[PDB]
């Protein structure tokens, strides 16, 4: 089976995260962006662009109603999927409300669907945390894995301007879709495919996500370790029942460093956790390798 | 008008959509035509041309297409042929494509309609109203290419596929006929019978067969004759268009025995259109392509 995976970018965050997706050359899926702004979308590099709520300000309620009225359109668009991807930043209108509709047009169709959401930072006021807190249950509901991600650990991790910080939001939803379809798009030695993904993804629940990367000598069991203590896990990891690791390096990434990283990963799980490990070929990191923990379940 | 011109007209979401995917595939020869008609959303559209009418219902598309119809008529004005689809799904498209439908056949473009029933497992939405599209693009076509979708399903699919599917040989419904009339191969056609055969017919069903290695032709040939979307109309059908697509070297002589497979199978008084489309792509694969329209 052949799987056809579809990225949907929803509101203004979702959008300029996909657009981040398609720069870095996130392969193997068709990227559908969605937005209540047809500048911004002339400006979107996906390869649909769906302008909604056209006769209809951060309103949730606004963003649900758009979504609902296109939502014979939304199917349209994505019918034939096996796995969808609803990604946006929670907190304003058009993503926070439209993304469970997305969701839960994908889930009735039976495509796995995985959300990927930011929580606002807290500088953005209380009202963006509020609906983004509301935004999250409901898409919560509609999805079979919601994985999000808190934008006040970001602050925690790299160097930084607030467009800085967002770019750092893109890359982090980047890393959360990639770390799960590159598996399925461009295995490595250890092959994990879809029906092993759907395996351990459907009907997940709420997880989280943490990543590293490290270069040279013991690269694999550094990159492990600083994936499983990320602060985006919340110090979590040991309380999964479910946890997926992706670990993506060149051809040349030997199954001796592969198992360093699913030992140490293995090590600091919870006792009874599902852990499902794949690997990824990825030409373009040199001597580098990249781990992503999503842990679920809890 | 040595070059015949053939505008392809995705109106609504669903026609859009399927114009996108005539794109991305690299559909030759055509020109691509995107309306949309929904005043609440918009689908972007990489098509040559688009026009927005709107500003989910077949009477409000309708009216969309009605109101727009001097800037419809310019669009299609200079065409020899013009294709219409609302594509999958239902809404807003399945009033505006008979609209659309009536002005390319006013204009003088030989009409030709592509609708697609869709599965019975997705319930059926009130009034009849995809049956009364399709009746009503039958009325403004020439001739109306119908696709059950039901009928893939004897074509074990799963929901996906049977999805991809029908968007699959929706594409066909138009790909098909274009590449025999725009793409050369060692058989060529005259688009003069080929508006023979589609001017004024009606209904029409569409079947699809491919095949590989020795024997590939009268093998993809005898699969697309029986093709369960054919319905068995292929005894009865008074008008058989057939393309064999496949890459340079495909033989006159297999050529031929397809050929010879599709005038055993038709009525006897049919007229067939028959020809071929050099895709070098395809390797050693060839596709085939058969309209039956008209009936006994
Ligand atoms: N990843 C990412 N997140 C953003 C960006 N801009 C804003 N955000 C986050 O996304 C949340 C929602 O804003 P936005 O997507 O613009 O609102 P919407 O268009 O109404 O859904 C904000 O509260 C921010 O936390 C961005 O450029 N990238």
């Amino acid at each position: 089976y052949l799987a056809v995976i579809k990225v949907v970018g929803i509101g203004g965050g979702g959008v300029n995260a996909v657009n981040r997706m398609i720069e870095q050359g996130l392969k193997g899926v068709e990227f559908i962006a969605i937005n209540t702004d047809a500048q911004a979308l002339l400006m979107s590099d996906a390869d649909v662009k769906l302008d909604v709520g056209r006769d209809s300000g951060a309103d949730p309620e606004v963003g649900r109603k758009a979504a609902e009225d296109a939502k014979d359109e939304i199917e349209e668009l994505l019918r034939g999927a096996d796995m969808v991807f609803v990604t946006a930043g929670e907190g304003g209108g058009t993503g926070t409300g439209g993304a469970p509709v997305v969701a839960s047009i994908a889930r009735k169709l039976g495509a796995l669907t995985v959300g990927v959401v930011t929580r606002p930072f807290s500088f953005e006021g209380k009202r963006r945390s509020n609906q983004a807190e509301n935004g999250i249950a409901a898409l919560r509901e509609s999805c079979d894995t919601l994985i999000v991600i808190p934008n006040d650990r970001l602050l925690q991790m790299g160097d930084v301007s607030l467009m800085d910080a967002f770019r750092s939001a893109d890359e982090v939803l980047l890393n959360g879709v990639q770390g799960i379809t590159d598996l399925i798009t461009t295995p490595g030695l250890i092959n994990v495919d879809f029906a092993d993904v759907k395996g351990i993804m459907s009907g997940a629940g709420t997880a989280l996500m943490g990543i590293g990367s490290a270069r040279g000598e013991g690269r694999s069991l550094k990159a492990a370790e600083i994936a499983i203590n990320s602060p985006l896990l919340e110090a979590s990891m040991e309380g999964a029942q479910g946890v997926l690791m992706s670990i993506a390096g060149g051809s040349d990434l030997g199954l001796f460093e592969i198992n360093e990283a699913a030992s140490l990963v293995q090590d600091a799980a919870h006792p009874d956790a599902n852990i499902i490990f794949g690997t990824v070929i990825d030409d373009s990191l040199g001597d580098e390798v990249r781990v992503t923990v999503i842990a679920a379940g809890f």
